[PDB]
């Protein structure tokens, strides 16, 4: 059963069975100097983003960015299962200029990322609203282990004890990061409140300069309405045995806050003083609502 292991340590950080497995193949990926990396905490616009960029590469063209699911689109670079998946491979085998996907912590990039001195979008969003949707994922994404119960999990996701470490290191070092390499460092929060606007900062920080119609067809087509009922983007097309949408869909609520339906205000509170203390060594700055 390929499903429902516990995680394994990888220099640090827990990782999938799996991933942990085939450690070399990740660490030795070779990256091209026109790769686009996307770079994310778990459940912080990985999809979201992708989809963007992938619209931005076809020219706002729906169709061309149905021609496969966006897990094959945009391939999850480390994720490895025997059997189902080899995000190294399908890269290997893609033509430039390639969308990558990621959720390493800084310091388990493979080098060559660096070394090519790749463009990098990270995607951040609050902690609070990551972790609820993060919950509901572990629920139907059948490769993380049990989740147990939303406390249970709470206390998981406080302590980095989940898939890909701790949210508070992972946003932190990745902010560090920017100052070495061309990060567009992204909040989900300002995608939600003026999704035009950080599109615009993709498009800059790309060097494409594209019309205003082909920007607003990129704004449509990338809307949460449209992309939870587009079948190549929402994951419907996994099977139920890797994900099972009548469990908690992929596509869940797709807005900022949250949080507010899932913690008590005992959790809140207790979250928010363990937050401060995890933060306080950092300019990084985020909005809850
Ligand atoms: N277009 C658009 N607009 C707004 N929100 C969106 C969009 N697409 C995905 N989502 C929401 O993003 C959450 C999934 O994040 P990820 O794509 O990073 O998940 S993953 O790490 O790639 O598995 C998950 O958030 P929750 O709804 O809070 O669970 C998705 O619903
Ligand atoms: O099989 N799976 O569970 C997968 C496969 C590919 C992917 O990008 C994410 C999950
Ligand atoms: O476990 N999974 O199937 C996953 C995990 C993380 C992710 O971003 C996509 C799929």
């Amino acid at each position: 059963d390929v499903f429902r292991r516990e995680l394994v340590d990888v220099e640090g950080i827990p990782l999938f069975w799996s991933i942990a497995e085939h450690w070399s193949q990740v660490e030795s990926f070779e990256a091209r100097p026109d790769d686009i990396l996307i770079s994310t905490y778990p459940k912080s616009g990985t999809t979201w983003v992708s989809e963007i960029l992938d619209l931005i590469y076809n020219n706002g063209d729906a169709e061309k960015c149905k021609r496969d699911a966006i897990y094959k689109r945009v391939p999850f670079m480390e994720l490895i299962i025997p059997g189902i998946t080899n995000g190294v491979e399908m890269l290997n085998n893609m033509p430039s200029p390639r969308i990558v996907k990621t959720h390493l912590p800084v310091q388990l990039l493979p080098s060559s990322f660096w070394k090519n001195d790749c463009k990098i979008i990270y995607v951040a969003r609050n902690a609070k609203d990551v972790v609820v949707s993060y919950y509901y994922f572990y629920q139907m994404a059948k490769i993380h282990p049990e989740p147990g119960t939303w406390e249970e999990f709470l206390e998981k996701f406080m302590a980095g004890q989940v898939s890909f470490g701790p949210w508070y290191d992972h946003v932190k070092s990745w902010w560090e990061k920017r100052k070495e390499y061309r990060i567009l460092y992204l909040f989900y929060e300002d995608m939600k409140e003026n999704p035009k606007c950080e599109i615009q900062k993709i498009l800059k920080f790309l060097e494409k300069d594209i019309p205003e119609e082909i920007l607003n067809k990129i704004l449509y087509h990338s809307s949460f309405s449209v992309m939870k009922e587009n079948p190549s983007a929402n994951y419907t097309t996994m099977m139920k045995e890797e994900m099972d949408h009548s469990v908690s869909p992929f596509m869940r609520k797709g807005i900022s806050g949250d949080w507010k339906n899932q913690f008590t205000v005992a959790q809140y509170e207790k979250f928010e003083e363990d937050y401060v203390k995890k933060m306080e060594d950092s300019t990084l700055k985020f909005r809850s609502e």
